[PDB]
Parts: C-alpha cells; structure tokens; sequence
C-alpha cells in the first residue's frame, strides 16, 4: 500500500471559510502526472480509483469536520460500468450522506459522450452526490447539454490563472464562465490561486470558491491536522 | 400531463399577472406598500392561485424565470407608481427556497432595478423563515448583498419554521411577517394569542417591524393593533387586486 491521498482545501470568496477539500493522489514521492496516464491506457486506473473513493470516504466518516470531500475521476473511470453501482455502495458501506461527496469530471470527459454523460451523471444526482466539472475552459462544450447535465459547479482551469490583466483573454473566459454560473445556476471554483491579485481579482469577477498554494496546498490528513 | 403543458407556455400566453395586496400600518392608518401576488388566469380552470401551480414550478425550474418576470413587472409598477407620487410605498417579492438558492438572483435583483431606474429601497424580499434558517450562514452572505444594495428584507411566514434567535439577530432582516395560520385560529385555539404576542416582542427587542396577515376581522384588527403590530395585511384591509383595480 504505498498510494497516498493529500488534500487541498477550497475556499469560499471572498476569503470566507474552507468548505472542503479536493483529494490528490500522490505515489520516491510520485506526482500523478507521472503515471495516471499509464495507469488510464493500462486499466489499472479503475483498481487504484476504487481504493482512492473508499480512502476518502473513510478519512470523511473518520472528520465527521462540517466540509466535503471531492475525488477526480478519468476518462475510463467515467465510463467503466461499475461507476454508479460503487459510488452507491461506498457512501452506504460508511453511511455517509450523499452531500458530503463530490465527483469531478473534465469537461472533456463530460461532453466526450455527452448523453452517456447525462444517463451516468443523472444517477449519481439523484443519489444526491455533488457533480463537478472540472478544467473548465479547456474543452468543448455544448451550451445545451452544460444547462441539461446535472452538474453544480464548474472549477475554471488552472490555465487561465496567471497574470490576470483586466484586458486579458483570460479574465474574459473567467468572467465567461462566472456567467455560465450565474445563468445556469452553477456555482464556480477559481483553481490555480497563488497570489493575493489573483485572489482579489477572481474574487470581484464573481467566483464562488477558491483553491491554490496561496490557500493551501495539498497535504496529508495529518498535516493539515 | 395538461398542468405541465398549460405552465410551460403561461408567459408565452401571457396568461400570469401580478395582483398586489396592501400593506397598511395598523389599525388602519396609510397604506406603507403592496406584497406582489402572482396569479394565473387560465383560459379554462379561471383565475390559478399559487398554491396550485408554484410546486410544479419550484420542482420543475419553471420558477426561475416566472421570477424573472414577476420581478420585472413589480419593478415596472413600482416606478410607475412612484412617479405617480406614491412616495411612500415599496413592493414586497416573494423568493422559494430555489429563487433564493440561485446563483444569480443578486444580479438578478440588481439588473432589474437599474432596467426600471428604482431606488433598491422601495423593493422588499420576502424569504420564509424555513429558507432562511435552513443555511443560516449561507443565508447571511446572500442577504447581506442584497441589504447593502439597499434592498429591504423581510422573514415570511414567520412561526411556521425553526429559528435561531442567534441567526435571527444576525440577519440583515427589517421585518417578520406572523404567518396567517396564528391569526386565523385566535378564536379557536389558546395558545396562538401567545404565540402572536411573542413574535411582536421578538420584533420589538430585536429591532424588526411585524406585519400580521390574513387579517379578516374588525377584532383580530383591534387585537393585533393593541399588541402593537406595526402593519396589517388582510381581507379586511384589502384584497390582493390587479394594479389598475387598486388606483
Ligand atoms: N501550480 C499550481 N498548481 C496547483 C495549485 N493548486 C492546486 N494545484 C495542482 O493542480 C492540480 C489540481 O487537480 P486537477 O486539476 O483535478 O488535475 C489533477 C487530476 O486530474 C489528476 N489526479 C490527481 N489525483 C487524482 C485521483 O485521485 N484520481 C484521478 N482520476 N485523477 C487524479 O492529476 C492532475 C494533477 O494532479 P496534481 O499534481 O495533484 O496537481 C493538482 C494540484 O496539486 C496552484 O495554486 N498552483
Ligand atoms: N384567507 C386569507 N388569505 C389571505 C388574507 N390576506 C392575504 N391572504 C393570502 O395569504 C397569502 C400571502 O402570501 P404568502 O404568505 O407569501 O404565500 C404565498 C407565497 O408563498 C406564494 N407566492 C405568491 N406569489 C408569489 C411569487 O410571485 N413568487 C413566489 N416565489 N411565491 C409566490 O404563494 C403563496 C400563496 O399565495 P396567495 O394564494 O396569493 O395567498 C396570499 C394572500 O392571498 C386573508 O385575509 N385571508
Ligand atoms: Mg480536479
Ligand atoms: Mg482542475
Ligand atoms: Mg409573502
Ligand atoms: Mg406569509
């Protein structure tokens, strides 16, 4: 067992409480970057997510602690037949309630097979379970099919996070996606915070949440006590 | 199913429309405003009350943008009215716990305002008690925005929930609303005249005005009026109306 979990807390804007954390996997000390991908082509992925969504069910259930507890899913985790069925059993095996839970998909992912999409993520809502989609910005989506999934919220890129002129394309798809929020009543994380104008900035645009090392950054339950 | 169907196209139809209530400081004394009513006049079943159709629109999100209209169409008469030269007047809105939810309904509020050119003063929100209290803290940061933009704030139907005298005192609230259900069973239950009394007190020890509603009798006015209610709303006082009717 050498596969660890750390987590980075989110943070409501304007500098208001963490409401919950995200969990990173983590493997010398092996960033995921390193090897998801060969765990995606080789199917080892969906053995190491099974293990990763009960971890963090536990370490929630251990807290509970008044937060929430995201976990990222892959393309192939997305899709594998047992998604639904797992994701039910882990929350009754540690009764835990529904809303304690979010999943994250990238937008790719999401709208890849945008109505399998919609049958998968259909479930998982109506069990309660919080719907993220994550890197937003960064794939291609359909309007419709954005207000139609059962998502409820979107977590902006990473990659639109640097200097944040005002003038910026990057502000502009921020401020795009705040509006994405506002009209289809999805609430909006800024990923990637690292200075205090970024912070600030996001903040006035209108993000509802916050996540990046100005903040915290991703560390065992321990550390972050 | 018809209900659905008909609901869908309502404001297609143009078959929603927006009747208003007085609100009038107690006993009887000025009118101070109006609660916004929305109505349905159906081309067969007549003239809808919420209570009839607003679950259907709460559950299916047809809600979100029958609000958007109804805000638009109180902010419309508000100004009109204010231009008329009813200065002190506001136009009380009522928010589901799903309106009160939305991520928008701060620009929501805001953009309309600026569309009618209406001082945020003259409009109030309505959230129950159940909405407000059910995330306190969530509630304090929609409500503080909107108090700071100048909106009045008002907790409906007050005594149907569960509150914390805590969260009650933090709120940017200006009113309590005592829900009709206690004024309607004075007569005919003891304890709701306590129960009454206590609301006005904790308006008056916490710096809130009250309103009483589902006033229909000359007795219930005289009553709520000596336990020093500030406003009355009911049958006696007025019937909900179209805008025209009222004058
Ligand atoms: N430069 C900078 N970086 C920041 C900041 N704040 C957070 N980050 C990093 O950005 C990544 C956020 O996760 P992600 O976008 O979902 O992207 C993740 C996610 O897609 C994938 N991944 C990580 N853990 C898991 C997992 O348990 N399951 C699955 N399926 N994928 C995972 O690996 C990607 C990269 O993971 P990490 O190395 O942990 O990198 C994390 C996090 O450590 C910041 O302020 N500045
Ligand atoms: N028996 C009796 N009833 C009286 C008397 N005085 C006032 N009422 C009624 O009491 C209700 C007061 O509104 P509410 O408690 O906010 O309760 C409202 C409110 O929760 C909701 N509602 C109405 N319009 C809107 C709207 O535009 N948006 C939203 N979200 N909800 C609305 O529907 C509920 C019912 O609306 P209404 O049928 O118009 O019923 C209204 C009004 O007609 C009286 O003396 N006797
Ligand atoms: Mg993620
Ligand atoms: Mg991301
Ligand atoms: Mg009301
Ligand atoms: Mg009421």
């Amino acid at each position: 067992r050498q596969l660890v979990l750390h987590y980075q807390p989110k943070v409501l804007a304007p500098n208001g409480p963490m409401i919950g954390v995200e969990a990173l996997l983590r493997w010398g000390l092996i960033t995921p970057g390193q090897f998801l991908p060969l765990a995606e082509k080789t199917g080892l992925i969906v053995q190491i997510g099974e293990w990763v969504l009960d971890e963090a069910c536990r370490q929630m259930r251990l807290w509970l602690a008044d937060w929430n507890i995201a976990v990222n899913l892959s393309a192939l985790q997305f899709a594998h037949a047992g998604l639904v069925d797992s994701v039910r059993n882990a929350l009754l095996r540690h009764s835990l309630e529904p809303s304690h839970l979010i999943l994250e998909v990238t937008e790719s992912t999401a709208m890849r097979d945008a109505d399998a999409s919609l049958v998968i993520l259909e479930q998982l809502s109506a069990m309660g379970v919080g719907i993220s989609i994550d890197d937003f910005g960064t794939g291609y989506s359909s309007l419709l099919y954005l207000k139609r999934l059962p998502a409820s919220e979107l977590k902006i890129d990473r990659g639109f996070i640097n200097e944040l002129a005002h003038d910026s394309d990057d502000a502009a798809i921020v401020s795009a996606i705040v509006a994405l929020g506002r009209t289809l009543n999805l609430k909006i994380v800024a990923e990637g915070v690292e200075t205090e104008a970024q912070q600030e900035f996001l903040t006035r645009l209108g993000c509802n949440s916050l996540q990046g090392f100005l903040l915290g950054r991703p560390m065992p339950a321990e550390q972050l006590l």
